[PDB]
């Protein structure tokens, strides 16, 4: 299950509750193609992965997030454990999004 | 001065304006960096050629163009002209951008 993060509050709540497992962040916005495109496939990911943590920031409604986290290409995700970054990756690339899972859980 | 464009109506009504002039359309994020850094070389590329038309639409206040202009990347730049789409770049890479105006205009 994907979640959607409501504003930067719930967003840290949702980092504190992820504890130590990956958690993956998707930037969107409404009008943006090939968001809408990678949305399912993440939504699947997150059912089957059940040590991943999978968020969702809408750009159009958390603009405060979107620029604290130098969004420019979307959509980007985001790669966190802990509170503290790991990775970042730009574009709908579903085998790269995939590795990157790997690489940090 | 780098003209907003309003709506889509407004659009339309710019497009008309610029008459045969090459149309360099800006879209943005008040929360994207790179389009705050670049914003300042429109402005000054806006006030120093007078045979191209400079306009800026912002995706938050305009999702509608966004989504049917199908923006993924911020800033994105549109070069039309007489109506037609001739090109289309992604980031803020000035000097494509500058490639692109002599190119076209």
């Amino acid at each position: 299950m994907v979640y959607q993060v409501k504003d930067q509050e719930d967003f840290t709540k949702q980092l504190n509750e992820a504890g130590n497992k990956l958690v993956v962040i998707d930037f969107y916005a409404t009008w943006c193609g090939p968001c809408k495109m990678i949305a399912p496939k993440l939504e699947e990911l997150s059912q089957s992965m059940s040590d991943v943590v999978f968020l969702k920031v809408d750009v159009d409604e958390c603009e405060d997030i979107a620029q604290d986290n130098q969004i420019a290409c979307m959509p980007t995700f985001l790669f966190m454990k802990n509170g503290q970054k790991l990775d970042s990756l730009s574009g709908a690339n579903y085998d790269k999004l995939l590795e990157l899972v790997e690489k940090n859980k």
